[PDB]
């Protein structure tokens, strides 16, 4: 009858959809609830299973950069029971994934403020470096090792095209694909690869990301004037 | 010998600032015990802020 009986259901769901959030950074949603994020604290508490994760999120309550030292094992049991609780298909969820949720929270208790906040902390301050460097220089010393790399398959690459006739098949096919309202639903597919180009590196990430990746959509603009000299 | 504690605390941190984990509170009281006891002034709040 206690005061934690009232809906571990709701609580589950609710943390999950919030760790999902945060971690894959699946889906758009009005994801907020303070008192969630407690019942989240709290459902943990009622686990000996997740202690570790709480004990590691609380480190964070002082605020300060740090990265705790790992401890092999417990890290092991720490990312199993990770994965348990997200209780994705062995989606080999990583510790870079772990740290960044981490220090989701150290980002988030920042604020006392209580209005709304707009803010995407994209950056993370912790990554484990002492100062970001340049993309350039990142560029030369990679491409360095590239071109040493030996291919690794033979194309044939002699004259080939592969095409397919079987017309009432494709319609067929077309038929079983049309109720999709694909319209609305790829935005979700764009906004997978732009997560991805942040998801590219946690090492001296890309400081500016925004206005020639606005430049790409513009294209759409360069696209018009050519359609209309 | 009466330090090596806090030594060994020092040896860790002689590493790029890894998080000092939490102690138990004999531990804490026996570090700030040995802390005051190695500077003599109590005339000052002296605490775990200094330690950090």
């Amino acid at each position: 009858p206690s005061e934690e009986l009232i809906n571990m259901r709701r609580y589950r769901n609710a943390a999950r959809k919030l760790i999902h959030h945060y971690s894959l950074n699946s889906t758009s949603s009005t994801e907020y609830k303070i008192s969630d994020v407690v019942m989240t604290m709290i459902f943990l508490l009622r686990s000996e299973k997740y202690h570790s994760l709480f004990k590691l999120l609380e480190t964070t309550f002082d605020d300060y950069t740090c990265r705790p030292q790992m401890t092999q094992v417990q890290t092991d049991t720490l990312l199993d029971a990770v994965r348990s609780l997200l209780e994705m298909p062995s989606t080999t969820i990583d510790l870079t994934t772990v740290d960044i949720m981490r220090s989701s929270f150290a980002r988030c208790f920042n604020s006392p403020i209580m209005r709304y906040a707009k803010i995407v902390l994209l950056q993370n301050v912790a990554l484990q470096r002492d100062k970001r460097t340049t993309l350039e220089e990142l560029l030369i010393e990679r491409g360095e090792k590239i071109q040493m790399l030996q291919p690794q398959q033979y194309i044939n690459s002699g004259t080939e095209i592969p095409f397919c006739d079987d017309a009432e098949f494709l319609n067929r096919l077309l038929k079983h694909i049309d109720p999709y309202p694909l319209s609305r639903m790829y935005y979700n597919a764009a906004n997978t690869m732009f997560y991805t180009t942040m998801e590219n590196y946690a090492v001296s990430n890309c400081k500016f990301n925004i206005e020639d990746y606005n430049n790409i959509f513009k294209v759409m603009e360069n696209i018009r004037k050519h359609s209309n000299k």
